[PDB]
């Protein structure tokens, strides 16, 4: 899945909308969705995916 970006320093309150992250993630990175993932640090990421799912 190389199609993936993972947003670094990002408000993980506005990430508690699949709709906030997806968005932000295309406005910032231009992405096709780039909905939120729960990393390591447990902290709500957006992962720019550039491909179909």
């Amino acid at each position: 899945d190389k199609c993936k970006k993972v947003y670094e320093n990002y408000p993980v309150s506005k990430c508690q909308l699949a709709n906030q992250c997806n968005y932000d993630c295309k406005l910032d990175k231009h992405a096709r969705s780039g909905e939120c993932f729960y990393d390591e640090k447990r902290n709500l990421q957006c992962i720019c995916d550039y491909c179909e799912y």
